Order: structure tokens, then sequence, then C-alpha cells
């Protein structure tokens, strides 16, 4: 007995008793991974080298074609995208689903783990679809989940039944459960943050930081970890335990991330999995978008961790 | 045209005038990556997952078997051995290998980029091969580099005549040579350790560091990286420039990572490309050892970074 | 745009509105398909030839245990073995499957192509199932189909709407559809028959191959090909036209090739695909089976080709 | 222990005390079958199919480009080329390579095994290297073998010292000498030839052949086989025992297969396996060229095969 993504997906929609619509749509997702893994691990990198005679776009264009040709979509948003990609009325679906093809572009010349980002919403109205119809709170997502190229390839999935892990045997080319209902640590002991910023940290932020490394309570200092690329930091948060922090700075005052495809898709993993996504105000899932590009703050993880730091952010407040 | 790690092995043999002994050994090196580059990326995982019909344990078994069958080795010093292994008087060769198997082995389970390390010294106290024969400052390596397996899989290798950099196309199992005569920036612009160790730090690195965040000319901060893999991190700074460090501290006196099968290696590979590799007093290749598993701190990246701080060292003494 | 199996067979189910129960049950061969695949092509071979320290057999498992993991059979027949597999209540379906794991398997020493063989039937009754519920005419056949381990790994699936073929992309291990709704060739150039039991034919066999090596009204002669192994030689056909045969002779009276598993199957994807499938007295679909293990005599391929040896079998008569 | 192919042909290259030079070529043919193989099995073939962003011509394509870089050849013959290729003097070495990209090239849309042949010769009249240097008896032949893309790839090498089979392990892309010092069976089962053209036959073959099916002394008769892939039915000869023919007919009156580039390797292959490989009237391997493309008729197997069918073409003189 063994449970494969296909398998996996097919009785949840069974279970919903659904038209099989968005059964097609994540279908077609798993096989755009399998697609965008193959040419990250640079399969057939020799004939570029000429041995019988841009990897952000070949991501992009494999996505949106599979999604497209999925008969699930009407509104499309990628981060490559200036605007949104309405679907043609042949192939169009009653779903939205915004994503970041490969996250952490700038880490793939150092060969550093990389990741697809999604969310799917269900298009809500009666009309010419639209920008506007991504434009959802993140508390609307139907599904959210990523994908991590690292040292294996790993899917995970998150729905309103809960989070789920899949790992790819490249082998056959099958994403096998590995990790059913995964629920996070309440506390961990890793904090994640590019402290090359320090100069521009609130004092929320920076007292939060030096409490870490000095314990007032003289307890154990919690250990440094920031790989440069969310999927990474956030996904080994899921897994450890820890808090991963991008909050505002010099680096835009709404800062780095983007709302739509990045944030809510991990806040809804991180909620799903029992843990905290704020911008150190607010849910970050309650934010309603005014662009599709909107960036935002992030402070995710463990609860404990979180809700500490909230704590912070209130004292200064 | 297309060069591959077998082809340039040998051609490099023939120009060296070798007996064929160490490419023998190079060969193998190459084979035992291969077979743990697959095990990494879980192919055929599903049939631990019932189908029906460790990995640091196995990759330690990998590299072994797959250099003694090379009859180029008669000493080998794994991280995952207490004593230094002997090979049988039949197999014997004049090499002497130390490597770590698989390196960055907590990061495991989290999927984070990890590696194997290796540093190849050759017999020359003709005596019975013992322990003694990999006792050798790194200034005796003869051939040292790393495999590094994150988003794709590289292999770095560093000789007499310099760095050389082979990506692995997993399709065809070959090594293709992408990059030749590896150089490192002469001033970087990103600083990796581990700041959760604040509390323990001397204050030349103390200082450094705050220099890095807190410009004294207001010029931009560097940005922070720690991955957690010595390996990944290392490779970042060799690609893209600028210092990596694992100085002493109280947890560790001596400092964390091995001089024989981390250090050694990854300071070898930074000097050939132009780098500098220091333990804050001295440089790492010259530090005569006295135990297989003896420990060293550690300052690798640019040479206008690492002098920058060793100035600082100074300073405070 | 492109057609995955995937794809196709859930839209396939969809238009059907099916329960889900026969999609699930096709998701589960198409995985089990692409598990035999990796291992006829020796994947892993060298860790059996101690790297780091029954094909038929394998093939048989991994069929059976993907399939009752289905939740959609009740019965199995396998040629491997001597009794039908009943479904656990637990996981059981509605769905008879009869099935040859391995067809080929004396020509796997001399790697020539090798195939797996599957015919679906709906259970028809209303009692704890038996195997008197494999027991029907071909002519009840749901789905039937075959993948052939050639040069390249291939599924031909056919249903009541026609004959579809699937190429299998090893990289991605993803089906994709690249040849639709076949029709075999009216008439072929090409005879299949083991002439080694020249001594054994019968009259009719005997005059239709004196007639292709010697054409009556001079014309050009029919080129002959035998694999040996039924599932390429059978695909050949399908492709290029022709006819292939099996008749009875000393190799029992009643042919070697089974009925169920093997005749069957095949039988129906060249009546869908517009050819024949008779015994020479007749048509092999609507064979009424005594024994799930019975053997009968077969002839396939373009109509024209079949028609005339029937006709040479009735002169004979 | 575990050899591999790069082991094998660099531990032969040392005992035979080579400058390394036929290595190299060795090696880069090797590369070349990997890349063939790879190409065969159809990775990535889902691209071709638009998932958005020949096969004799790509393999000659590979074969030339990864020998020429060898730096080890100076005149390749190719089936695929009208004249002989002669390599840059930059890039020159002391071989010629005579070889079938890509055999049974009519077999590729039906999926049927097909393979690779090669011949190398060492050039001895130091001249100016042209045509005149191919055209050498297979007498002369340094190394002959072939790569069969069947169920699973495998790579037989001949030379003086033997003939050995490499099964290729596509998980890490190595050849593994599953077979050492390969050795034919005195007398076989199964005779292979295209009774197509019973009506063309010589009365030596065709009494051979009648001589098969219906034994003098009633014995078992001879099984049949016929691929319709010399490399296929070879290797099944070689494996199995038995006898392979292709005679002159009208159609080909010298025979349809090569000299340089089917029939000596093969003929090589056979010898050194311990069998037999004529024309009928005399060796394969004495007959010297004319032209790069001659046709020569073709009879090899088991010894006492080939002896026997030698018999009846003595008698009927
Ligand atoms: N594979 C599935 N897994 C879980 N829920 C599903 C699945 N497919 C459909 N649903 C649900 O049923 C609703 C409508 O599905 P659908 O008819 O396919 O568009 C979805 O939006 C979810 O609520
Ligand atoms: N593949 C090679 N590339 C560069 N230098 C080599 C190679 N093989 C051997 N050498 C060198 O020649 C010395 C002796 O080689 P060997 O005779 O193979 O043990 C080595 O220790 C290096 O100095
Ligand atoms: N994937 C499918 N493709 C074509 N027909 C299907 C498919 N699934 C179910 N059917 C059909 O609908 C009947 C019952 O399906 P089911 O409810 O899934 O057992 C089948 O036996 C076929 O007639
Ligand atoms: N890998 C090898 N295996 C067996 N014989 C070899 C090998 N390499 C070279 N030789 C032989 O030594 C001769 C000259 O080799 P080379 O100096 O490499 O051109 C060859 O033509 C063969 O006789
Ligand atoms: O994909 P991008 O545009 O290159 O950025 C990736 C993001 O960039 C962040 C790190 O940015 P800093 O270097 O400012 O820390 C990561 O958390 C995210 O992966
Ligand atoms: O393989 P190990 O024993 O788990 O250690 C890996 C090393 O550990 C260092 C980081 O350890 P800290 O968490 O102490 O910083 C990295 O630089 C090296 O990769
Ligand atoms: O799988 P099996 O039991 O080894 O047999 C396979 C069948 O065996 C037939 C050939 O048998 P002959 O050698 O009698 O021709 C093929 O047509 C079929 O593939
Ligand atoms: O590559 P080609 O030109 O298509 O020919 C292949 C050869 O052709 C022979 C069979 O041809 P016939 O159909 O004439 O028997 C086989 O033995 C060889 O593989
Ligand atoms: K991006
Ligand atoms: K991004
Ligand atoms: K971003
Ligand atoms: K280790
Ligand atoms: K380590
Ligand atoms: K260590
Ligand atoms: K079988
Ligand atoms: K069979
Ligand atoms: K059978
Ligand atoms: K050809
Ligand atoms: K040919
Ligand atoms: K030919």
């Amino acid at each position: 007995n063994i449970v494969t993504l296909t398998r996996f997906v097919m009785e949840q929609g069974r279970k919903a008793r659904g038209t099989g619509e968005m059964t097609q749509l994540l279908n077609s997702l798993c096989t755009a991974v399998k697609a965008i893994s193959t040419a990250v691990r640079k399969a057939g990198i020799a004939h570029l080298y000429g041995i019988a005679g841009k990897l952000d776009v070949l991501s992009n264009d494999l996505v949106i074609n599979v999604l497209k040709s999925s008969f699930a979509t009407c509104v499309l948003v990628t981060e490559e995208d200036k605007n949104a990609i309405i679907v043609e009325p042949e192939k169009r679906g009653k779903y939205v689903v915004c994503f970041d093809p490969l996250d952490g572009s700038s880490n793939i010349d150092c060969l550093v783990s990389i990741g697809t980002i999604f969310g799917i919403y269900r298009k809500n109205s009666t009309d010419e679809p639209s920008e506007k119809d991504a434009l959802q709170p993140g508390r609307n997502l139907v599904a959210a989940g990523y994908a991590l190229y690292g040292s294996a390839t790993m899917l995970v999935l998150a729905m309103v039944n809960g989070v789920n892990c899949f790992m790819l045997d490249p082998a056959i080319g099958e994403f096998i459960l590995v990790d059913r209902n995964v629920k996070i640590k309440k506390k961990g002991s890793i904090y994640s943050i590019n402290e090359g910023y320090a100069k521009e940290f609130d004092p929320a932020i920076t007292e939060y930081i030096q409490r870490k490394k000095f314990p007032p309570d003289n307890s154990a200092p919690y250990g440094a970890r920031y790989v440069g690329s969310m999927v990474a930091d956030v996904h080994r948060t899921l897994v450890y335990g820890g808090i991963f922090m991008y909050p505002a700075n010099k680096k835009s005052p709404k800062g780095k991330l983007r709302l739509l495809y990045e944030c809510n898709p991990m806040a809804y993993v991180m909620e799903k999995a029992g843990g905290l996504a704020t911008t150190g105000k607010e849910a970050v899932l309650d934010i309603v978008p005014t662009d599709i590009h909107q960036r935002a703050p992030i402070i995710l993880g463990s609860p404990e961790d979180v809700t500490e730091l909230l704590e912070i952010y209130q004292k200064h407040a």
C-alpha cells in the first residue's frame, strides 16, 4: 500500500463530489512541477554544450501552458507577468491561479534550493474574467502549496482538510505521500532573517533578535539560518519549527515578498499546519489586495515564537 | 567543444605522465558521486513506501567500496569512521583519501543542499600504511574538491593547475565542464556566519560583523546568508564572492569543522581560486594535524574581505 | 497543448459520468507500468553488482499490489498465478482484471522487447466474487491494452471509443498521447509465424504461407518477421499492417497463447483498430472460457489478410 | 567487485601500455552510446508535443562529434555518409572508425530493438588519411562491438583478448560488466533468416532450411526467430546460440549488409566468442574491401551450425 498524488487528489475530489474540474487542475500542476524539476536538475545540459552540435522563463511557459490546457482556469497571475493572464474562452474554467514559477531565481547560479509557489481561488462573480478576480483576500484560498527543488523534490499541498507532503520519486515520475496532516512545532529553536538589514529594522524586530542571541531568562540562544530562498527557509520552518521573517525596511516599506503568490500561499500552508503568519500588525490572509503585485511584510512559523514577537510589537505601539 | 570529466581527467593524467593510477582514482570518485546524487534525489523511494515486490551510512559505503576497488588507495579517513581505514595489500595504491561522504546531514530531513568533500594526499613515507600517513598539512594536497547536491549536482575539482567546475547531466550520467580555471572576486558583498553564537564571538569577529551591518563610511551593508551546509555556503562564496566564517566559540573552542576532510579541501579550493583561508591566526593549509578528526576554526572567501578581518584580529592582539 | 494519459483518462471518465472507480483503476495501471518499465531497463543494477555492497516475479507483485490499492477490483487473474486473486473486502471494487505482467519472459536474457497485457471486465452477478467472474467472453471487455518495453515504452489502450497510443517520456514519467483513434491497414505486406513448426502446421496454414512466398498471381512476396514476443509482433502488426499467427499444432492442439490475458486483450485491440482476430474457425472474442488458463489458437491483423486465410481454411473443410 | 566500462578500459590500456589514445576513443564511444540510448528511449519527447516553452541523423551527429573531440581519429566511415570523413589535422589521431550509428532504422516506428555498430582500425599506411585507410580486411580490426537498445541497453565489446558484455545502469549512467569472456554454444536450436525470400534462395540455403524444419533423424526442429534488426538477432545468437543468415538474393546479389560497419564487427565478435562467420564461400574477415559501402553476404553463429551449412555449400559445387 502506497499513496500517490494522483490517487490522493482523485479520492479527495470524489469525497467532495466535485465535477472533476479542480482535479484536472491539480493533476496539471503535478505535471508542470515534474517538468520544471527535470529542467532544474539540468537533464540534457550536454546538448547545450554541443554534444551533438531563461530557466525562469521556461518555468513560466510550462506552468502557463500546462494550466491553460487543463480547461479549469479563467485567470492566471504570475510574478513574471505585468498583467494577469485571461484564459481563452475555449479553455476557460472557474479557477484563478496565482503563482511564482521559480522563486529564488537569483540563487540559480549558486545552485541553492529554489521552488514554485501557487495559490488557487474559485472565481467569485458572474462576469467577464479579469485581474479583479485575483484580488481576493488569502482567506478565500481553495488550495495552496509549493514545490521545493532542493536535495530532493517535494510538493507540499494545503487544503481545508490539512497539509500533506509528497516526495518525488524521479525514477517513476510519481509523487509519494510521505507525510500526512502535518502540524508545525509550537516553539522552535531557529530564527530566519537577513540580518544584513539590521540598520533598517524597526525597534520590535531589533529587540526580538537581541532576545534570541542573548536570552534574558538565560536559556539557550536560537540558531540562525537564512538560505535566501523563501521556499527553502519556510519549508525548514514547517518541518523543524522556528520563525521566518521578512519585515519592511528601506527594501520597500511594504516588504519585499508579494502578497498573492508568495505570502498568501505560505501563510495558508502555515495556518493549516497550526502556525501563524502576520505582518506584525495584521494576519496576512485577511489583507484585501489592491494590486496583483502588491508586496507585504511577513513573519511566520511556530505559534509561540510568532506571538512572542507580536507582543514586542505591541510594546512599541 | 564538449568536455567531460572523464576526458578532462585522462587528458590531464597524460600531460602529467602519470601511470594512470590517479586517473583510476578520480574516475572511481566520479562514479561514487553519481551514485550518491541518485540516492540523494530519492530515486526509487516508492519501494520503501510499499509499491510492493541511512543516507549517510549508504554514502559512506559507496565511497569506501568504489575507492577500494580503484586499486589506487592505501589509507582512507572518513568522518563516519573513528579510525583510519587501511586498504588490503591486494588492493593498495599510493594514495590517501580524506573525505566526508555526506556533509550537512542535519539538513537532510529539511531537504537543504548537502555534499561530499574529499582531499587526496600521496603516501610519501613508504612504510606500512597507517593513520600517520593521513596526518599531513593541507599544503601537501595533490587534489581536492567537492560535490554539491543542490538544485543541480556539481563537482568542483581543484589541483595544482587550477579549479574547474563540472555540472552533472543526469540524463546521460556525464559531468560537463561548465567553468574553466575558476577565480573568486577580490571583494564580495555577502557575509556568512551563524550569528546565533553572537554571545560567544571574540571581539575581532564581533567588530567585523557589526562593521558589515553598519559600514563606517555609509556604504551598502553586506547581505547575510547561512544555509547551514558548508559545501553550499562555500560554493556560493566561490561563485559569487564574500566570506564564510565558522570561528571558535564556547561550544567549539577549536571550531566545529574538521581539518583533514572539511577545512583543508575547501581551503585548497579557495587558494587555487585566488582566495584566502585562515584560522584567524594562521593559514589552514600549513597546520600539521595530530588527530585525524582534529577540528579547526576557519575563515575563507574573497581576499579583500578575509584580509580586512585579519587586520582586526591583529588589532586585538 | 499536449495530452497526458492522466488527463485523457479523467476527461473520458467525466464524459461517461462514472463514479470515478474505473479512472482510479486506469491510473493505478499507468503507475504499475511505469514501475515495471523502470525495472526492465535495469535502473539500479549496479547495486546488484555490489556498488555499495525474478523480474517476472517483481512485475507480478507490482501489478497485483498497485491494482489492489486502487480499491476498484474484486478478482485478479494472472498468468503467474494458479488460482485467481480475490480482493480483500476492504479494497473490493467492481472490476475484474486479467493480465500477463511480463510477456516474453524467455526473451529477457536476450534483451528482446517484452511487455504487459491486460483486460478489464465489469463483474456481472451479485454474489461473492470468484474465478467464475473472470470467465466472460472477450466480447464483454470494458477495456484492454498492452505496454511494450522495446526501444521505447508505449501503452496502447483500447476502449469502446477506439484505440489510442501513449508514449512514455521517461524524463518526466508521463505518458504522452502520440497517436489517437488508430486504425490498422486493410492489407499489409508481412506475415509473422514460427515456421520452425512447419512439420506440424495444418494444410490451410501451410498453403497460406506458400502463397506468401510464392504469389500465384506473381505479385511481390510478403516479408517475414517473428520477434518471439507477442506484444512486439502484434504491435508491429497494428502499426505496419500484416498478419500474426500462432495456430495449434503439437505445441498443444489448443495453441500456446492464453485466452483471457493474451488472446482476448489483443483481439479486442485489433477489432477496435479495424482488424480481425480468429482461431481460424471462430472469432476469438466470442469464445466462452471454461478455465482461466485456457489456451486458444489465434490469427490476427489486417482484415484482407485474415480473410484470405479464412477462405483457405474453408477450402480444407 | 563492481567493474565499470571506464575502469575496465583504462585497466586494459595500462596492461597494453598504450599512450592512452585508444582509451580516450573508447571513452568517447561510451559517452556517445549513452546519449543515443537516452534519445532512443524518448526522454524529453513531451517537448515535441507542445508541453510549451531525425533519430538516425541525430545519432550520426552524436557519434561523429563525440569521436572527433576524442582527438584519436583520422578517418570516419558512416552508413549515413556517402564519403569517408577525414578529421581535421588539429583533431587527428591514429584510429579509423567504421560505424552504423542507428541500425534497424526501419523498425523505429514499430519500437523494435535497434543498435549501434562499430569497427576500429589503426591507420598503418602513414600517409595523408584518406578513404583508402578504411579499406582493410576485418582481420585487421583492433576493436569492434555494438550497443543494443532493446528492453535494456547493452554494450558488447570485443578485442584480441575476448568479448565482454556491459549492461547500462541508466540511473547512474554507468556500464557494468555483467559477462566476462563470452563464448557461444557449439550448437544451437534457433535459425534466423527472412524466409520471405524463399523464392530466391540458392539450393544450399534452401536445403539447410528444410533440414531445420524436417530433421532427417526425427529430432526436434529448430525454432525460428527474425526480429529484422541485425544487432538484435545477432545478440540473441551470441547469448543463446544458433545461426543468423542474410545470404545473397535477387534483390541483393551480394547481400544487403555492409562489410566494413556491419558484417566485419559482428564477424569479429563472433570469432572472438568462438563462433564462425562466413560468406558461404569464404570468411568475412579475410575479404579485402574495394568500396567503403561494399555489401557482403553473411552467415554466423555457433560453429557446429555454420559448419553444417558450409558442407551443403561444398556439396552443391
Ligand atoms: N481534488 C479535490 N480535492 C479536494 N476538494 C476538491 C477536489 N476537487 C474539487 N474539490 C472541491 O469541490 C469544489 C468544486 O470542485 P469542482 O466541481 O471540481 O470545481 C472545490 O472547489 C472544492 O471544494
Ligand atoms: N589525471 C591527472 N591529472 C593531473 N595530474 C595527474 C593525473 N594523474 C596523475 N597525475 C600526477 O602525476 C602524479 C603521479 O600519477 P600517477 O602515476 O597516476 O600516480 C600524480 O600524483 C600527479 O602529480
Ligand atoms: N476513465 C473512463 N473512461 C472511459 N469510460 C469510463 C471511465 N471511467 C468509467 N467509465 C465508464 O462508466 C462505467 C462505470 O464507471 P465507474 O463508475 O467508474 O465504475 C464504466 O464501466 C465505463 O462504461
Ligand atoms: N584500453 C585499451 N585496451 C586494450 N588495448 C589497448 C587499450 N589502449 C591501447 N591499447 C593497445 O595498445 C595499442 C596502442 O595504444 P595507444 O597507444 O593508446 O594508441 C592499441 O592499438 C592496442 O593494441
Ligand atoms: O525570486 P527572487 O525575486 O530572486 O527573490 C526571492 C525572495 O528573495 C528573498 C531574499 O531576499 P533578500 O536577499 O533581501 O534577503 C527570499 O526570501 C525569497 O525567495
Ligand atoms: O554534517 P554535520 O555534522 O551535520 O555538520 C555540517 C556542518 O555544520 C556547519 C553548521 O553548523 P552550525 O549549526 O553549528 O552552525 C556547516 O557549516 C557544515 O556543513
Ligand atoms: O511469456 P512466454 O511464456 O515466455 O511466452 C511468450 C509467448 O511465446 C510466443 C512464442 O512462442 P514460440 O517460441 O513457440 O514461437 C510469443 O508469441 C508470446 O510472447
Ligand atoms: O538499417 P536498415 O537499413 O533499415 O537495415 C537494417 C538491416 O536490415 C536487415 C533486415 O532486412 P530485411 O527486411 O531485408 O530482411 C537487418 O538484418 C539489419 O538490421
Ligand atoms: K521568480
Ligand atoms: K520571487
Ligand atoms: K519576490
Ligand atoms: K557527515
Ligand atoms: K559533516
Ligand atoms: K563537521
Ligand atoms: K509471463
Ligand atoms: K506469457
Ligand atoms: K503464454
Ligand atoms: K542506419
Ligand atoms: K543499417
Ligand atoms: K544495411
